[PDB]
């Protein structure tokens, strides 16, 4: 069903993928420790945004770990190359994980935007439906990446419509609420929008790899793109959300935030 299953891999290709996925685990778990220790400097109003970064680190780090183990289970070194054994490797589990991690990424943004009550709950609801629509339709599409490329493209067009609408809700909420933001974070949150547009677009590029690069090297490329994108969309994004949360905390008078920032 997935293109990974069609090829044998050289030692270099096989090991590089293994290292990519392992480094990703280490990066997410290292970040998790940082987000954990820094959360005591966040005011109550934003503390959940930093907690959600911890939740995303574990979720993504578990999926990467699980992908790495599945990669080594599925392939063994036989007659000069890594060849498929009885177990199967696939990217489908990443899509299932997005069902949880994308809502979390969107909720931390809504929190640092100072949204609350009814606006918060309704914005989050529409965002979560649009995200699930994107992820489900892309999940279905990738089932056809070996059997029916045309079907992969069409499901990907549907998925892209949900993506574009989700980004429009995000941009609309960022550009409208920029002005409520304290401590100069009105400037930083704009960079957050651009980081998301960039980093999230890596995923659909990766989804199209079976169409424009259907071979072992394309398999490597796809893993590399997911790694750059996971890091950018989860770790780098989380660092910027945390910075915005602490800065707004300090500007609103939360003393542990002022002292943390004071001592660096
Ligand atoms: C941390 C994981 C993140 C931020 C994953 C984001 C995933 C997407 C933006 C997926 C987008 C897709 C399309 C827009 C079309 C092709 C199918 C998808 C689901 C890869
Ligand atoms: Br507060
Ligand atoms: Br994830």
């Amino acid at each position: 069903k997935n293109i990974e299953s069609l090829f044998d891999y050289s030692a270099g290709q096989f090991e590089f993928i293994d290292h990519l996925l392992t480094m990703g685990v280490g990066v997410h778990f290292a970040a998790l420790i940082f987000f954990l220790v820094v959360s005591q400097f966040v005011a109550p109003k934003y503390r959940i945004a930093t907690a959600l970064s911890c939740i995303v680190m574990v979720s993504a780090g578990l999926i990467l770990n699980s992908q790495a183990v599945m990669w080594t289970d599925a392939y063994a070194y036989v007659d000069g190359s890594y060849q498929l054994q009885d177990l199967t490797f696939s990217n489908g589990y990443r899509y299932v994980n997005w069902m949880a991690t994308i809502p979390c990424l969107l909720l931390q943004l809504l929190i640092v935007l100072n949204l609350k009550g009814k606006e918060l709950f309704s914005t989050a609801t529409w965002l979560i439906l649009a995200a699930w629509g994107m992820i489900i339709t892309g999940y279905v599409g990738q089932l056809y990446e070996v059997d029916d490329i045309a079907q992969l493209m069409i499901w990907g067009a549907v998925s892209t419509a949900f993506f574009v609408v989700m980004n429009w809700i995000v941009g609309t909420k960022i550009f409208k609420n920029r002005a409520t933001m304290l401590g100069g974070t009105d400037s930083t949150i704009t960079k957050v929008f651009w980081l998301m547009m960039f980093a999230w677009t890596l995923y659909p590029i990766a989804y199209l790899v079976p169409a424009f690069m259907n071979n072992a090297d394309g398999v490597v490329l796809r893993q590399l793109l997911f790694t750059i994108a996971d890091i950018s969309s989860k770790v780098i994004y989380g660092l910027m959300i945390t910075y915005i949360a602490i800065q707004q905390s300090a500007a609103a008078g939360y003393v542990p935030a002022q002292q943390a920032l004071g001592r660096i």
